[PDB]
């Protein structure tokens, strides 16, 4: 409720990549709705021609991974480096766009961009992990050394 | 780890709408479990009578959009205006409750609240985008003017 | 953009539980891909032998609840108590790991860890709610008393 400082400028690139991700997900959704018309599939019900089922499944898989992407983007961006996390996020999202486009054409064409999206997501995971390790490991190593010291009142 | 200030009071309405959203999602889930009994559908397996499939599909669609709603709510609430973002969030969630209730009765009755939920989500997206533009565009325009200036050492 | 303080040390346990949750979700996904080979189910398409359908459905359900878990973890951790929220989060995630493992073996074996995951999630919801109530209820009670006072200019 103010606050004479804000932390917006520390997360704005994460927020922009997040919004791009929302926009891409919305687009995937609109493509499924468009495929429902092209290939005559009525709600509820997610079975129909192969071409429809591939578009449907591409959207479902993107949707499933999307919170994982968001969680890791934010943890990596806060604990490791904002710019690095955001760049990796852009690469992931572009890879997901290529995955969806590929998959819609052929199951097999989903594979190369799928691998690219996994490499970008795993890099985000590794940056998040390194950032958290940097945060916790020094204090933990110190507390353990201190307990050891201890010895003491001797030597 | 303290900190003689906190930023809770800047995000509390976003946090409350978020929690309401979790509660609504939990409710949708409990309704699917209840429909599984009413219409005799046993896990795993998500096919059964039309009435079950509509309830199932309403929950699935709400679930799919729920991270999009959360992401945009937080970005809009931080970059644009907390109160506005929270209000739009409440409207979205009420619209989703009406969507789920409608859909359970008839595919066709899902449509009006579906359109209401999309208008509320797109307004959140537009507030998020405007907030981010307000954040990045002045510094970007300035850096570009400065490079232009440049000219200079003349005129 | 600096900032001579950071709020990382107030959310690091939430961030670590979040990352563990991402890792567990990634694992569930890899298990579905592994079941697709074991039980010969090719993409798109999520129907096959019972053993495959159980593994698939366990992943889907974990995926569906995962944003709910994340949202509530963060709200509870910020508004109620970071350590308590993180502990409950670990219990939820362990319960989800046991749920997935159970379900893969038998529908019936998913049930005990399912109930454990629901108790942990509902405790997170209750901590989030109590934290938000603590935040809003005093100011609200005060504003209402002040309007009452009022009376006044008399008595
Ligand atoms: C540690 C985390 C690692 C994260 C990366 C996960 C995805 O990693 C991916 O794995 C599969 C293995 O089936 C490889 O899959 C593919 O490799 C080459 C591409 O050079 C293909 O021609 C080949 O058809 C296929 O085997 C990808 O080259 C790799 O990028
Ligand atoms: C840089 C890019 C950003 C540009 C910003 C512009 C964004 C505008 C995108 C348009 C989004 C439209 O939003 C979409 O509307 C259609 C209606 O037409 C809805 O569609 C709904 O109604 C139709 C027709 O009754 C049904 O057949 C359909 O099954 C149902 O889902 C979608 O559920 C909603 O998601
Ligand atoms: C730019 C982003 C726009 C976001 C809004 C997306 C949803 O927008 C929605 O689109 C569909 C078009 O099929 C309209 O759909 C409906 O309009 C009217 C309602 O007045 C109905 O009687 C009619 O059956 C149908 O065409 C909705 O009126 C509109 O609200
Ligand atoms: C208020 C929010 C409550 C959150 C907890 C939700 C889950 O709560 C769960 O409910 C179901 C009721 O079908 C119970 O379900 C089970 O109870 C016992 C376990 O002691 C079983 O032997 C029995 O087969 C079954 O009825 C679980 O014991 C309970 O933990
Ligand atoms: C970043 C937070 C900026 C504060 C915005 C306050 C808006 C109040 C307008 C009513
Ligand atoms: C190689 C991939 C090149 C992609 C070219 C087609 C772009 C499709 C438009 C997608 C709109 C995304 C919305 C954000
Ligand atoms: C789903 C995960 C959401 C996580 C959001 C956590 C935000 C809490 C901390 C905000 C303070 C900003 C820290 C600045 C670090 C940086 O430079 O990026
Ligand atoms: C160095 C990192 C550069 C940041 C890229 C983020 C841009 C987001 C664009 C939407
Ligand atoms: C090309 C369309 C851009 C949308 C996907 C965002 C990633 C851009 C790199
Ligand atoms: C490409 C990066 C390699 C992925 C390593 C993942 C490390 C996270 C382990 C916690
Ligand atoms: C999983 C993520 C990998 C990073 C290591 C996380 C650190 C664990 C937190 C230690 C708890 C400290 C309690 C005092
Ligand atoms: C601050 C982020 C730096 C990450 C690199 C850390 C590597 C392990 C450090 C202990
Ligand atoms: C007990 C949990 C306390 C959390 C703080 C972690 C210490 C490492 C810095
Ligand atoms: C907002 C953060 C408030 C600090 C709560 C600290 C609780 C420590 C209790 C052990
Ligand atoms: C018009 C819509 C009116 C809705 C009336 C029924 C309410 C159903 C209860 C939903 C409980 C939501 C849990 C939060
Ligand atoms: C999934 C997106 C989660 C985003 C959470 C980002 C929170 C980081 C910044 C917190 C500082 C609070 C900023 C105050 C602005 C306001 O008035 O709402
Ligand atoms: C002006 C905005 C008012 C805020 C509404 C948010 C209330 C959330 C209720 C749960
Ligand atoms: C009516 C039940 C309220 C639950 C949905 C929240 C939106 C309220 C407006
Ligand atoms: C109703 C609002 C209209 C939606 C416009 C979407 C703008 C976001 C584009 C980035
Ligand atoms: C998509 C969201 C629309 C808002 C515009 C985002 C701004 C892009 C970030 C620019 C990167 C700055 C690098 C210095
Ligand atoms: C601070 C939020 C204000 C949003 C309105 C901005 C419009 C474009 C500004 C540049
Ligand atoms: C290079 C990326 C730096 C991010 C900061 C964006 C500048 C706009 C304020
Ligand atoms: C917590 C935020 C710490 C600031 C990290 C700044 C990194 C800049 C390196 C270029
Ligand atoms: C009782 C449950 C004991 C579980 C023993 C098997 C562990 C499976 C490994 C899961 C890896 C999780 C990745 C984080
Ligand atoms: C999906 C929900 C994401 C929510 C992320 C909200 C983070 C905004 C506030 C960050 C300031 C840190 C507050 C410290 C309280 C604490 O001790 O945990
Ligand atoms: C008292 C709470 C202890 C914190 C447990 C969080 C550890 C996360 C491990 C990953
Ligand atoms: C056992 C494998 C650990 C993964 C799940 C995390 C919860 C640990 C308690
Ligand atoms: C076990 C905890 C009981 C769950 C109570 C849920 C309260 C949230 C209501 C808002
Ligand atoms: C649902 C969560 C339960 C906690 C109560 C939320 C408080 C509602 C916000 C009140 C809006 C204040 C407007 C001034
Ligand atoms: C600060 C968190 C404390 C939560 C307990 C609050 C109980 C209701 C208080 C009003
Ligand atoms: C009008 C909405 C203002 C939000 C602030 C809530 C007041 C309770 C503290
Ligand atoms: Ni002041
Ligand atoms: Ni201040
Ligand atoms: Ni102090
Ligand atoms: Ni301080
Ligand atoms: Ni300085
Ligand atoms: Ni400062
Ligand atoms: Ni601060």
């Amino acid at each position: 409720m103010h606050h004479h400082h804000h932390h917006k400028d520390e997360v704005a690139l994460l927020a922009a990549v997040t919004l791009l991700g929302v926009l891409l997900q919305a687009y995937f959704s609109l493509q499924v709705i468009s495929a429902r018309r092209a290939f005559r599939v009525s709600p509820p019900l997610t079975t129909g021609p192969p071409e429809f089922e591939r578009v449907y499944r591409a959207q479902v898989n993107c949707s499933e991974y999307f919170p994982l992407f968001l969680a890791t983007l934010w943890v990596a961006g806060i604990f490791f480096h904002e710019g690095a996390a955001a760049l990796c996020g852009l690469v992931y999202l572009f890879a997901r766009l290529r995955y969806f486009q590929g998959y819609a054409r052929s199951a097999q064409l989903r594979l190369a961009p799928l691998y690219a999206s996994a490499r970008a997501l795993w890099l985000l995971v590794a940056l998040a992990a390194l950032g958290l390790l940097a945060h916790f490991l020094p204090a933990a190593l110190r507390a353990a050394l201190l307990g050891r010291l201890r010895t003491l009142l001797p030597w």
